[PDB]
């Protein structure tokens, strides 16, 4: 009964929270990102609550679309996964006129192109497997994909892309028993919010969101059966 | 520690399941609707898990806006509530041209005007009360408020109105420590599904939604603190 | 060949501008609102650009749902109309807790209930008339129906309800040759914006919108035949 | 006084229609795409209505991001443009599990990465230029960016990405006198719709949309000054 979950960006931040909660719920968590020693440290702290439950690391750089799509170096085959949380990502703030090409192109690759490739691999491997209860693909998006802001043009594009991907995959994959959703965080207390503050946004709830709140939404989704094609916004009201 | 939750339409269907789950979580639930025999029956089954937790019935016809706004006959004052779930509603299916005025006007009053008056009362009563964590106002909407369909003009209008109200209230009330959201069901196995069935719709997930799936989303929201101004859709991909 | 258009709130503001543009385009315009002498003054100024074109006035108080729904006092029967622009409206700013019941209830009736009744009457009268090109039903909404703000709960709910109504009517009436849309103004230089200012909002385009710009969107829609179920937002980027 | 307009994909289909309309309105039109002889044929057919109006061709493959971002081979400097319509695009229908990588990657690049690069070049060149009325950037998106469908995962992602870009840029660039919007076509009678049919979709208006209808929305937007951050949907109801 321990099912496998793949969580990109599980070495820190929201992805580590997500991985922690899924482990406490009995999932066997594969965490994937670049920083191998950090992934090892997280893996060693993920709880073990069920017989058979095993956690894994995958050193994967999402700049490398071919590696992502081919499950290069992955500890388990793509066919093993019942849950895929696409959480890794990069944010860059710049006027579009001054945004260095190597940077925004890299961000688009990590945030959109590599997730497409990973999703394709997982879907190919699991579409026709029999299941009692739905598999789950969950993308971590951002309030910025739905409400525009200055200086985040390509970032917003990348995540809006994910949202459109999600909607269409939900329609495609519902009849195969795969449910597909986004969780959309607001300003969360992670390294990604170094140099920004919740007060620069027009927020109904004026403060920081903890990583726990984002993982709570993921856990809600993974436990659900009738939710697909949607976003769950955990954003202190930003998109209101 | 037992907080008070008001659930309109708590005597059957989705409202019964929401009441059962809030009660399991420790809330003292007041259920409000017309049918006194059925309200007493549900009250008797609501879980008691915390010392001091007690449930209540309120015989209330939401076509009487003045009774609703003044908490006429209520067991507790509006000031007592930390959760209000506005669930009661009527649905009518008709070409607009043939929709009897008395019918659509009563549906608009139950589904939108009465919830505005209830919400006013609660907000006036609780806005300045000190709270450690936010109070919750949660409206039960429908997929039809976001994606149009034939023969549901006024039903859609009433629930889209609720949505609009929700988003403005979330902006207004966030600084007062009240979070406001909608949960949007799809075609769920209730008395309202005399008339319609999941096959009439093009659904990513075929089949009926059970009432507890809708209540799961309400439960998730009540336990959250960083979610406001949103819809949680539990619709089998209807709005995807 | 002068087609007939009905514009509620034609006596000043947006509705006057809409009436002026449709008259310059050759429509025979019926302007409806409470101020009969004001309506007569506007009708006397509406351009006459071809033979057969005639304008008309309707003294109509949208607080009276039955008068609206029966076309009481209308100069032409509902069957005469090819274009219906639902423009008249009231806005009220208040904290929900302090919003006087007679005021918000009247605003809900003028902005939502009366328009449903007018729309029913028109649809009943023209649904089965043969048409070479589509008839148009166009509601004037507001950016606040899509992006929440404080102090506008019931105003927002009324206009969001119009949006929901529009989307369902577009689905119901497209196969009958009636296209149904909204135009959504932002802060426009009318009597409604006395005491507010474009600067209170967080606008990409920081200044006033002239009533001409709203009318231009209505003109575009009335000449269109493949646009239905949509909002055309003319809001200086409010909803961006 | 002929303003310049850049139209990608101006050799056929919607882009040809847009170029024709802008040319009849007095714009000097640069049409850009791969097929040079086809471009020259269209340029020869573009109306000349005004002294000073000149049309131009640019051979540009949007699979080459560096070419696009550098204006390689362009007839005029990026600083010459008052209107940029990003219309070129590719659609591909496939189950995601079977969607060839070279195909979906090239689609993403032509639909999203290369328009980002072009936009960057235009914005850098014109941001600080003095203007009496706004410049316009217009992206051609699709109903599929907003309402999911099976077999169009990456296509939808690419266009939803453009929508997210658009909303961010509208916020960024509004204060610079640049308005930014999308036009969203439905099933339109072009080479992209060979194989697909309006009857495969659940349409309020069951028929083909002509290219003229899409161009009419573009024309409306180019003549507007208070519209930014929005989509104009010309989709026969698809998104309703
Ligand atoms: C939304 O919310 C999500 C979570 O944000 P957060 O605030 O928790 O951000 P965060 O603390 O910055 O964490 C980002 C995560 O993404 C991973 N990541 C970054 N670039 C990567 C690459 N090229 N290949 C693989 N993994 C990569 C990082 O791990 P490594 O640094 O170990 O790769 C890290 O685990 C993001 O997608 C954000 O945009
Ligand atoms: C969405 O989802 C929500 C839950 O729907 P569902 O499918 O569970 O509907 P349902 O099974 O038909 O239940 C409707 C609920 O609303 C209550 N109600 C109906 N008219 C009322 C009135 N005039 N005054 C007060 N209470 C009234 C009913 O109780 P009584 O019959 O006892 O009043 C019942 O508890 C609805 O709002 C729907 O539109
Ligand atoms: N933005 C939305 O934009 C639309 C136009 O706004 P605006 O800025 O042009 O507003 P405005 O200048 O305040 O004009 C409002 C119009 O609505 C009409 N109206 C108001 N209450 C009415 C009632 N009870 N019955 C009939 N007509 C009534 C008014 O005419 P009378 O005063 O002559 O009735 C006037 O023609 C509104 O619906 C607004 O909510
Ligand atoms: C939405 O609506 C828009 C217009 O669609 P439509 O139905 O008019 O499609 P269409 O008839 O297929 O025309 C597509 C246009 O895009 C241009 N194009 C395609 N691939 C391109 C490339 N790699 N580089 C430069 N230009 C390229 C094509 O011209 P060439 O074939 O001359 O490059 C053509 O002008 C598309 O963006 C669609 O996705």
């Amino acid at each position: 009964p321990s099912l496998n979950a793949l969580v990109t960006g599980g070495s820190r931040g929201i992805g580590e929270a997500i991985s922690m909660q899924l482990a406490a719920e009995g999932y066997s968590v594969t965490i994937a990102s670049r920083g191998l020693e950090q992934l090892e440290a997280v893996k060693a702290k993920l709880p073990i609550v069920k017989q058979g439950q095993t956690h894994h690391v995958w050193q994967l750089d999402l700049s490398d679309v071919e590696a992502a799509g081919s499950f290069k170096g992955a500890p388990l085959p793509a066919s093993s996964y019942d849950v895929f949380v696409s959480n890794a990502g990069i944010s860059q703030f710049s006027p579009i006129a001054e945004h260095a090409d190597a940077d925004w192109q890299n961000m688009l690759t990590v945030n959109l192109t590599a997730p497409i490739a990973l999703t394709k691999a997982v879907v190919k491997a699991i579409s026709d497997k029999p299941r009692q209860t739905p598999a789950h693909i969950i993308f971590i998006s951002t309030g910025l994909s739905k409400r525009g802001a200055p200086m985040v043009g390509v970032y917003s594009a990348s995540k809006a892309g994910i949202d459109g991907f999600m909607r269409s995959l939900a329609r495609e994959l519902g009849p195969k028993g795969i449910n597909v959703n986004c969780v959309s965080p607001g300003v969360t207390r992670t390294s990604m919010a170094e140099g920004i503050d919740p007060s620069m946004f027009d927020l109904p709830i004026n403060g920081w969101i903890e990583v726990d709140a984002i993982a709570d939404a993921v856990t809600y989704l993974v436990k659900s059966k009738n939710v697909t094609g949607t976003t769950v916004s955990v954003d202190n009201g930003y998109c209101a």
